[PDB]
């Protein structure tokens, strides 16, 4: 064999790094083809660029992953006899196919003329194309970014030429993937024929400049009817791509933190749960410290742990809060006086909290800390603990002291006062306990200071502040920014705006909501004690000073009692991800909404969840849908009738819409539990054995997997029709079960399904004659063995999927016996014509009365044991049908209207399908992905405001896709910044369909403020069905910060006046964030988005 | 428009073009090898291939079972089997 | 590919003349199987008589005719990936198939016990057997006359062993 070594460290192979797929370098399929092409021409004596070839039956058996160093060896071999070749890489097959040098390369090509470009939507540019691909998982780079141009449907386009066949042929595959509707990762599986004509290729390239070859490129064509990709000298027929596995991304979902006003003196726990309340108290404390550490990049702290359990210390949590803050790292240590270092060090673990050994009595634990945490420090009899804690912090440092309330009151405050400290904050920890944040006070009298008005009536107050900040440094003074009773100034935003200014450390914000209050003054009794704390943020709300702090939300996976829900596998790899999800409400024909009581799991559900089966295989448009699990169910009709049904999907829910054609009314003496087992397995058995196979009495049939769902149903019907039955079983217990359960099943006729032994058994018992039918769900060597069991005029009935999917080879000698091979897909029935559906149900219907249709044994699981239910079926020890008990059946087994129930499911908010949704700046990157998400959540009326209009092909693409999905898209190009424009937008949009939501986007890349201001104002009058008013943006330019402050206030004010209003402060990330935001209620006026990506 | 050439594989393109990728419901085939594999590709959903040739059958040629994903049937047809 | 030469003028390959069919020498199907078996052990490192194998999907595409001189070259090739092999003779494919070294050679066999000889009629001797075959066209000679005995229906019998 020929060995070919490629090393990405070398210049010639370096380009291969450009073919990155899902975060890893993959040796391109076209790479293999080139290797086969090159080496084959070499041994023939010619140069490969001088040698035309025809490749056939190309199979790409597995992907080849390369590292950075990437020294990988490819082994190639050719058969002189047939021309079959193979490429091996790591002692395992990589690629196979056939290659021959044709008589006439011109005669091997198809006479195809160029297609007329599609003008349905704007064409895609190079950047549009690869933006699209990026979202699917393709991370192409370098020369592999060779698609210069493509029309909106990718029927025609252009590919550049850089004297590189691998990259060029790859872009042909990229181009074919564009036309695919499903936006997921596809990798080549097969190519039926690949005609390469080098002579023709270069004489076409000669007609182009070296520049044109790169800037303009070569035409590429995609003919969907004949399945051909043609560009210049390369012609590709019969391309097959399979959906690939996506690596379990290391991107944690985003969390949301809500802002709220926290009084310095708060006598109410921050949470209902005492433990969570304490954690919040600590979170607030560290926040205040960070807020008042000027521009500190490192935050130093310690925790006194004398007479405490190593486990209960909070050090880890503190460092975790610190580290959480952007561009900030923490130096947290645990101080111990009891010299039990080894014990303590183990408790902290992999947190990275150091341990210092010092006796807090008589000496300082450490120098220049930002804070010191301690419990019962003011309780101690001696003040020495406190004293050395004070000596350990820097002058403006803090003390976080957890104390018992009774003690803290009678002596605690005096002790702090005695040592010159003031209680900056007091947060209750239930009753009998309190968290106290202490600090040395500052003297307002002795230090120079000046005040800035910070009002909206003066437009230039920002320059006044800037001028003051610069002067402040020189003049050794502090600046008080006073903002009393002003609109469009949110305290949080305004604070951030000040902090980031040059010399901002010298500023102090005095924010007063109520306009009726003592004027700002250092002397006033109201302000004096407060401003003596020297906090940069001071907010007065209803007589109480405080700050705006962001609290971590508890609902990462919270469960609310909903009325309607379905089961979903959130991450395919892990079955623990199976959870109930709240379903959208319903807004006909030959349909019926039923109440689900029993929903069985079938292998298709397992295969889908596990990922062994891709989504593209799912019938119709299910690959798009979220709710796909559930193939059948037993339940109640709209009129409370006892019914069992069969559906393509969505039966694994509290309710399901079933087709009347595919429904049976449950008979008496059948429990819903029993009935649920019948629809699928028996519809399958009858469509296979009676319709397709046309089985006759006295014939011999081989039913594989006897003690399985389909097997049991098959054996029952077959024996009922009078056939001689052969079967196989997976184990001793499975053997025993069948024997005892059925009428005249011969032990002689039960083989073993684990191996091929059943072949000898059947041939022996049939004296070489074989059987007339085979119902097969086995694969590979067991399938070919089953073929050998087929006798004259036999009829093979395949209900498995492996060999079909893998396109395994079938020896056609079997057909000499006047036989038939039947691919049997029940899905095709339900997806197919109607009469076939009506016949199969008739067969099942007729069968039940005959007694041929018997319900199967059941392994029942309740709504909470869905995980165990799936894992149990996957194992394969189960006999019969696995059923989930959604509802307990009412007693008497008669017709009856169902009692209402609630089920615990992850809450989920859907859009209203008869409302409009305005996205200001909706055609920007953020806007497009937001719109898409709304569409998947049920939005059917979209309004996008854009001054420039459609600019990119990608934009036109998304609009085309939304319109094809039946969405009404309006591009409003009017000036929304004015009052008249905003008013007009809202009135037109409302007339299209009542506005349900308004989304303001400052994230795309003041006018930002004024549009929101007017949109807010007029929507109150016009939009009476508005559910959402959301403003997106990033944290912290000085004018951008002020735009945030304004939007913050707008949303706060809206809520005050009883309107929806939410400010969101910080494209795979968008969808992830939106899911969290709408996962349950989120009524706070401002939220912080924490990224973990 | 519906008359192709039996000498080559061109009839595949003709049929797929005229059926817009749908294919046909039945194929009565007496061709072999590359022309047989091409006739398979002409088979549409729920299609039914009807073989009356013998080459690939005798030679035990391999048949890609992917075609059966389309809910199709392959029929070995020997008139002799009827009379016997 | 690996080239293997057999010359019936040579002592080791002379016996092949015994496999005469219809008045001409044919390279036996089992000849190819052995050649494929032998060379496969060679590249695997072992001796063929110490190396168990499992062949699959063997196809004998055409007969190979030799004259008396019979100097013929066989070209053999193997795919490391699948185990597929091909033997070509005189510029054309002769035999194809698959060959693999099993995990457990004993497990690849069938659990079969000897059959009870048929007593419907007298057993066949070596001369009875090959008299019958001669009439059918098989002109076996030398060591290829290795059927010592067979029952009337040829369900059981005996074959001699001459280290070949
Ligand atoms: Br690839
Ligand atoms: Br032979």
């Amino acid at each position: 064999e020929t060995i070919v070594e490629v090393d990405l460290s070398k210049e010639d192979d370096a380009f291969l790094a450009g073919h990155t797929i899902d975060g890893r370098i993959l040796f391109p399929a076209t790479g293999y083809m080139t290797l086969a092409w090159q080496t084959f021409a070499k041994m023939q004596g010619s140069e490969f660029h001088k040698t035309p070839v025809v490749m056939e039956n190309l199979v790409f058996h597995r992907a080849t992953i390369l590292n950075k160093n990437a020294v990988v060896k490819f082994g190639i071999n050719f058969f002189d006899g047939t021309g079959a070749f193979e490429i091996c890489e790591s002692g395992s097959l990589a690629v196979s196919g056939k290659i021959t040098i044709p008589e006439s390369i011109d005669n091997e090509e198809l006479p195809l003329e160029e297609q007329t470009p599609s003008a349905v939507a704007k064409e895609l540019g190079t950047n549009d194309v690869y933006k699209e691909l990026r979202l699917r998982g393709y991370d192409y780079g370098g020369i592999f970014r060779g698609i210069v141009r493509s029309d909106t449907v990718a029927s025609t386009g252009k590919l550049q030429w850089v004297d590189n066949w691998i990259s060029f042929m790859d872009t042909m595959l990229q181009f074919s993937i564009l036309s695919k509707n499903l936006r997921e990762l596809y990798l080549p599986t097969r190519i039926e024929r690949a005609v390469i004509n080098p002579a023709k290729h270069f004489e076409l390239l000669s007609a182009l400049t070296k520049e044109e070859q790169v800037e303009t490129g070569l035409p590429v064509q995609w003919y969907s009817d004949i399945n051909v990709i043609k560009s210049a000298g390369v012609e590709l027929r019969g391309l097959k791509a399979n959906l690939a596995q996506r690596r379990p991304g290391t991107q944690a979902p985003p969390t949301l933190e809500r802002y709220q006003f926290v009084p310095n003196i708060n006598t109410t726990d921050l949470n209902e749960n005492s433990e969570k309340a304490r954690l919040h108290a600590l979170d607030v404390a560290i926040q205040v410290i960070i807020e008042n550490s000027s521009g500190a990049v490192k935050l130093k702290g310690v925790e006194l742990a004398n007479g405490r359990n190593p486990d209960v210390l909070v050090a880890n949590r503190l460092l975790q809060i610190i580290e959480g803050e952007p561009v900030l790292t923490g130096d947290v240590a645990v101080v111990t006086s009891n010299n039990n270092e080894e014990t303590i060090t183990a408790a902290l673990g992999d947190s990275g909290v150091r341990v210092v050994s010092k006796d807090v009595l008589k000496e300082p634990v450490e120098q220049n800390c930002h804070f010191v945490f301690g419990i019962d420090v003011l309780s101690r009899p001696d003040t020495k603990t406190l004293e050395n804690s004070i000596a350990s912090i820097r002058e403006n440092g803090f003390l976080i002291l957890e104390e018992t309330l009774p003690t803290y009151t009678k002596t605690g405050r005096a002790l702090l006062t005695k040592f010159g400290f003031v209680a900056v904050q007091e947060q209750s920890l239930g009753a009998t306990r309190v968290l106290v944040l202490a600090r040395k006070a500052v003297d307002l009298k002795t230090r120079k200071s000046v005040v800035v008005v910070a009002t909206e009536q003066n437009f230039n107050w920002v320059d006044d502040l800037k001028a003051a900040l610069a002067t402040a440094a020189t003049e050794e003074q502090y600046v008080y920014v006073v903002c009393q009773g002003e609109e469009l100034f949110g305290a949080v935003g305004l604070m951030t705006c000040i902090k980031n200014e040059n010399g901002g450390k010298l500023a102090r914000l005095v924010f007063v909501q109520d306009a009726k209050a003592e004027k700002f003054s250092l002397t006033s009794t109201l302000y004096r004690q407060q401003l003596e704390k020297d906090l940069i943020s001071n907010v007065l709300k209803n007589g109480a000073w405080g700050t705006f702090r962001h609290l971590k939300l508890e609902t990462q996976q919270a469960t609310l009692q909903v009325e309607h829900a379905y089961v979903n596998a959130l991450v395919k790899g892990d079955l623990a991800s199976l959870k109930w999800i709240e379903a959208a409400q319903a807004d006909d024909k030959n349909l019926e909404t039923c109440t689900v009581y029993y929903a069985p799991i079938n292998f298709r559900d397992v295969m889908l969840t596990s990922g062994k089966l891709a989504a593209d295989a799912l019938p119709g448009d299910l690959a798009e849908q979220d709710c796909v699990l559930g193939l059948e169910f037993a339940g109640r009709d709209t009129q409370g009738r006892r019914v069992m049904a069969m559906v393509p999907a969505k039966s694994l829910a509290t309710t399901c819409v079933a087709s009347k054609r595919m429904m049976w009314q449950i008979p008496e003496k059948w429990t819903m539990e029993e009935a649920s087992t019948v629809p699928c397995v028996y519809s399958t058995v009858y469509y296979a054995l009676v319709v397709r196979g046309q089985m006759k009495k006295g014939e011999k049939i081989l039913i594989h997997a006897g003690s399985g769902g389909v097997g049991q149903a098959a054996i029952s019907v077959a024996l009922a029709h009078g056939l001689t039955v052969f079967t196989t079983v997976g184990s001793k217990e499975k053997r025993e079960f069948l024997l005892k359960r059925f009428p005249k099943l011969q032990e002689r006729n039960i083989g073993n399904s684990r191996d091929t032994s059943f072949e000898q058994l059947v041939l022996r018992e049939t004296k070489g004659r074989g059987v007339d039918l085979v119902l097969n769900s086995l694969s590979e060597e067991k399938l070919q063995a089953s073929i050998r069991c087929l006798g004259l005029n036999g009829r093979f009935l395949e209900i498995g999927k492996f060999d079909l999917s893998n396109n395994s080879p079938l020896g056609m000698s079997v057909f000499l016996k006047n036989t038939s091979f039947h691919g049997i897909l029940l899905d095709s029935v339900m997806e197919g014509e109607e009469e076939m559906q009506n016949q199969v149900v008739s067969l099942v219907a007729e069968g039940i009365k005959t007694g041929a249709v018997v319900p199967l044994p059941t392994s029942v699981f309740n709504d909470q044991q869905v995980e165990q239910a799936f894992r149990f079926m996957a194992s394969g020890k189960h006999i019969g049908k696995v059923v989930i008990k959604v509802r307990d059946e009412e007693a008497g087994k008669k017709a009856l209207q169902p009692k209402p129930r609630l089920i615990n499911a992850i809450p989920r908010t859907y859009m209203h399908p008869e409302k409009s949704y305005i996205l200001v700046g909706g055609l920007g990157g953020f806007g497009l992905e937001l719109t898409n998400w709304l569409v998947t959540r049920g939005a059917r009326y979209i309004v996008l405001t854009s001054r420039s209009g459609v600019k990119t092909g990608y934009q036109g693409l998304m609009i085309r896709r939304w319109q094809e999905r039946g969405v009404k898209v309006v591009i409003d190009t009017s000036d929304v910044t004015t009052a008249a424009g905003a008013k007009k937008l809202l009135e037109n949009s409302n007339k299209l369909a009542l506005v349900g939501g308004i989304f303001n986007l400052a994230a795309v890349l003041d006018p930002k403020v004024t549009a929101t201001k007017y949109l807010d104002q007029f929507s109150r009058d016009i939009c009476t069905e508005l559910d959402y008013f959301i403003c997106f943006s990033s944290v912290s330019q000085t004018n951008y910060g002020l735009a945030n402050s304004a939007m913050e206030r707008i949303c706060e004010q809206r809520q005050v006046s009883g309107f929806p209003g939410t400010a969101i402060q910080w494209h795979p990330v968008v969808a992830s964030m939106l899911e969290v935001l709408f996962q349950g209620p989120h009524p706070a006026f401002l939220y912080k988005v924490v990224s973990h990506h």
